[PDB]
């Protein structure tokens, strides 16, 4: 089972990042997993933005010659974020998320067959510019579920398949690109053979 999806985030030079970036559990409402979940990390990156401000100062050589100097100065504000899933350590079965897909600014989620959630699911932020379609209804949102099979990432495995962490999908789970997150691979699994 599925237990969501958190990104904690962290401000490294005194800025407003974390705004975008952060993003709270559906099930705990804090960035942590349900009981009987245990959090898997999925990345940690340092998210970069220039922000460039003109400035003008004025300097005087010996207090009696004033001249005044015009030059814009560039800093980067960087935050860093960790992005995590929950995963089920133990086994309540009727408990969890239902998965609806992902997709990005630039690429589709083949659910839908555009840049959108399914009927009755909520895009959770992940990473950058990741959405996951995730829905907690289960009688009216099982119509557009997809069985998940775990995310895995190029630093951590999939604690699905079956000691440490294999990056592969388990069973009759196929693996698909989620997102590249700076040069590092993002993948999840659903069932083999839906997408077509």
């Amino acid at each position: 089972t599925f237990g969501g999806v958190y990104q904690e985030c962290t401000e490294l030079s005194g800025d407003v990042l974390c705004q975008n970036l952060e993003q709270k559990n559906l099930l705990t409402g804090d960035f942590s997993c349900p009981p009987g979940y245990s959090p898997v990390h999925l990345l940690s990156q340092t998210h970069e933005e220039g922000y460039s401000r003109l400035e003008c100062k004025k300097k005087c050589t010996l207090k009696i010659f004033c001249k005044t100097v015009c030059e814009d100065v560039f800093r980067v504000a960087k935050a860093e974020f960790r992005a995590y899933w929950c995963v089920a350590a133990g086994q309540p079965d009727n408990s969890g998320l239902l998965f609806g897909g992902v997709f990005t600014d630039k690429t589709i989620n083949p659910m839908t067959n555009a840049q959108s959630c399914p009927a009755g699911y909520i895009p959770l932020n992940l990473f950058e510019s990741l959405k996951v379609c995730v829905s907690l209804d289960y009688e009216l949102g099982f119509k557009f579920s997809v069985p998940f099979g775990g995310f895995f990432s190029c630093i951590m495995g999939n604690p699905l398949v079956n000691a440490p962490s294999l990056k592969k999908c388990p069973g009759g789970f196929s693996q698909h690109l989620a997102v590249i997150s700076d040069g590092c691979q993002v993948s999840y699994c659903v069932k083999a053979g839906i997408f077509t």
